[PDB]
């Protein structure tokens, strides 16, 4: 490996690009992050047990070290900051996804100087099944990203939406500091629609005991929330139960076996918006009341609001009606010490002034599609050529994906590749069809492989977003500024 040796005389020389936030020191060893065309490395000189542990080629007083899962052990070891940490439910965080592990960077310069903690590790099973990546590469891009940009106030990491216990158990052994339950498969969705009498048949079905609990706490009664008032009808009462039950063992069960024994601080956020159901007020009370009333520690709660939140896209729906319903939700979390959490958050921008507002500005929002979305829109303006054989890739194989995530997209809204320009192509990622088209088809076209074995897009898009690197970045400062302005942050 010679390039290592030459690297270094490319350095002390001084026509090698070196990061200028990233100049960090423990004890006699200086650290820093370089990138020698192409390609990123540490850089570390001095003498001392970090030096010592780094992993990596040496030469008289320097070592070249590749951003690899263990150097980013070593650097959790010397470098707190590099650690995911837990914000708690008195805050202000927005999940930021990074399905390609290339968006830490812009993300990191994007919250600085923001009043708003950064969630840089969060992918989902999914994203990582699609995509060939594992939890620790997750981390291992967020922690590159804020030694990169010296960003020292903190980062949190979210296993997001995780069902399985192997996962879950997975997640906190590697550190994960925020997770995110599922609950569909306990969710009885076939109650939520079932007519009344349906409701009352299954409802008296259920055990005694059961029904003389929820009955005694709930039934007939109201309860003060903030100035709004919930009261439970039998009706209400009965489907909600049915609804939620399972769901509700279920969090407490994870809760007490995984969360409370974990021994350090987990920002422990329930996920019910896979409900085709919107969540009603009633509903989300009752689940909460369920689960404070048996001491559970909730960083966040994911209602299901009125109109749909679809991904790429801003919101549908009725703005007044989501504005009555997310005030109540807003008061629900506030009573009962939570923060309201709203996934598929990206690009909805009309809700984001009210969601800052009603929340008084203690929320999560979860974002990272779009990042992804901004990524495709760099190769679109810098290289056409290759944004056009993805974007009929995406075309092609389009119906394959819509079985992973639910969009109404149009495709007849799409004009075709053959009449628009290559100066044309970057607008495309202004379109909801064709935003919605390319962000729900990343694994498909992550994966794709000529014939024989190598990839079709996937190395030509990371050498060309290693080349616009500064693009992309200054995209994701803009796009994602956008989303913490409109939230009202800082």
């Amino acid at each position: 490996s010679m390039k290592a040796a030459s690297i270094i005389e490319r350095l002390a020389a001084g026509q090698v690009h070196v990061y200028p936030r990233s100049r960090h020191e423990s004890e006699g060893t200086r650290v820093q992050m370089i990138k020698a065309e192409g390609r990123k490395y540490l850089v570390a000189e001095g003498s001392g047990k970090l030096y010592d542990e780094l992993r990596g080629e040496e030469a008289d007083g320097v070592k070249l070290c590749e951003l690899s899962h263990e150097n980013r052990l070593v650097l959790n070891r010397h470098f707190p900051f590099t650690v995911p940490q837990a914000f708690g439910k008195q805050s202000a965080t927005i999940g930021l996804g990074d399905r390609l592990g290339i968006a830490g960077p812009g993300h990191v310069q994007t919250v600085r100087g923001r009043a708003i903690h950064p969630i840089l590790a969060q992918q989902s099973i999914r994203e990582l099944a699609l995509t060939g990546r594992d939890y620790k590469q997750v981390i291992d891009a967020a922690a590159y990203a804020v030694f990169q940009e010296g960003y020292t106030e903190g980062y949190g990491a979210d296993g997001d939406h995780l069902k399985k216990e192997e996962d879950i158990r997975m997640a906190l052994d590697l550190g994960f500091t925020m997770l995110t339950l599922d609950c569909s498969e306990q969710i009885d969705n076939e109650a939520a629609q079932a007519g009344e009498s349906e409701v009352k048949r299954k409802y008296e079905e259920l055990p005694e005991s059961v029904r003389s609990h929820y009955e005694a706490k709930y039934l007939d009664k109201t309860f003060q929330v903030g100035p709004h008032a919930i009261h439970f009808d039998a009706a209400t009462l009965m489907r909600d139960v049915l609804v939620y039950r399972e769901a509700i063992q279920f969090m407490i069960y994870i809760y007490e076996k995984y969360i409370q024994t974990a021994g350090r601080a987990v920002d422990f956020e329930i996920s019910i918006d896979e409900t085709l159901a919107p969540t009603a007020p009633g509903s989300h009370f009752l689940v909460a009341s369920e689960l404070i009333g048996k001491n559970v520690d909730i960083f966040s709660m994911a209602p299901r609001f009125i109109g749909e939140f679809q991904k790429g896209i801003d919101y549908i729906g009725d703005i007044a009606q989501f504005e009555r319903e997310l005030a109540v939700h807003a008061a629900i979390a506030d009573r009962f010490g939570y923060k309201l959490s709203i996934h598929s958050g990206s690009d909805k921008f009309s809700v984001f002034a009210l969601v800052g507002r009603y929340t008084n500005g203690r929320f999560h929002v979860k974002t990272a599609g779009t990042n992804w979305l901004e990524a495709v829109r760099i190769v679109a303006k810098t290289n056409p050529g290759l944004y056009r054989r993805m974007h009929q890739y995406a075309l092609e194989h389009f119906e394959e994906a819509t079985a992973y995530y639910h969009v109404t997209t149009n495709l007849n809204n799409i004009r075709p590749l053959a009449d628009v320009s290559d100066e044309e192509l970057p607008s495309y990622m202004n379109e909801n069809d064709a935003r919605q088209l390319l962000h729900i088809t990343y694994g498909l076209l992550l994966q794709a492989k000529k014939d024989d074995g190598s990839s079709l897009f996937r190395d030509e898009f990371f050498r060309t977003l290693s080349e616009r690197e500064e693009d992309y970045e200054a995209a994701l400062r803009s796009h994602i500024g956008k989303h913490l302005d409109l939230l009202g942050v800082k």
